[PDB]
């Protein structure tokens, strides 16, 4: 089922414990994330995101990790544990990122992306409910505001 996350998606809401969220979130916006099959059998993500008042772009490449659904990922330098919590190809994907840069400085990543820009009240109640599972409170989550520019609006 991989193949039907392919394509276009929006990073809607964010959350974690991490250092550079709690002091980059307020300048944090949606990017629009494409999707497309990585060399390795994983993930290519083509993301588009204003950093400072600029359309910026970056590639992710999500490296398979044994299973449908479960990749690495390297960022921080650190590397990460990505898993798809729950998703519905046709409009949004909950992915659980866990790092740890040893003992005791593990952090923790919520990301909820959808097909659309515009999120259902509904998704946000499952995104906050599924962060709060995970330790995060609501000064940690966060729904990220939709960009004037960097995606088509």
């Amino acid at each position: 089922q991989q193949d039907k996350f392919l394509g276009r998606w929006y990073s809607a809401g964010l959350a974690s414990n991490s250092s550079w969220f709690r002091e980059k979130k307020a300048v944090l916006y949606m990017a629009k994330t494409v999707v497309a099959p990585s060399t390795e059998g994983g993930l290519n993500l083509t993301s588009t995101f204003l950093r400072k008042n600029q359309c910026e772009t970056k590639i992710m490449v999500l490296q398979p990790a044994g299973a449908p659904g479960h990749y690495t990922y390297s960022s921080s330098g650190s590397i990460h544990s990505v898993s798809v919590v729950e998703a519905n190809y046709d409009e949004y994907a909950l992915l659980f990122s866990r790092g740890t840069k040893g003992p005791g400085q593990d952090f923790r990543m919520a990301t909820l992306y959808s097909r659309t820009q515009t999120l259902k009240d509904e998704l946000k109640e499952k995104f906050t409910t599924f962060s709060k599972a995970q330790g995060l409170t609501e000064e940690d989550i966060v729904f990220l505001p939709q960009p004037d520019k960097c995606i088509q609006e």
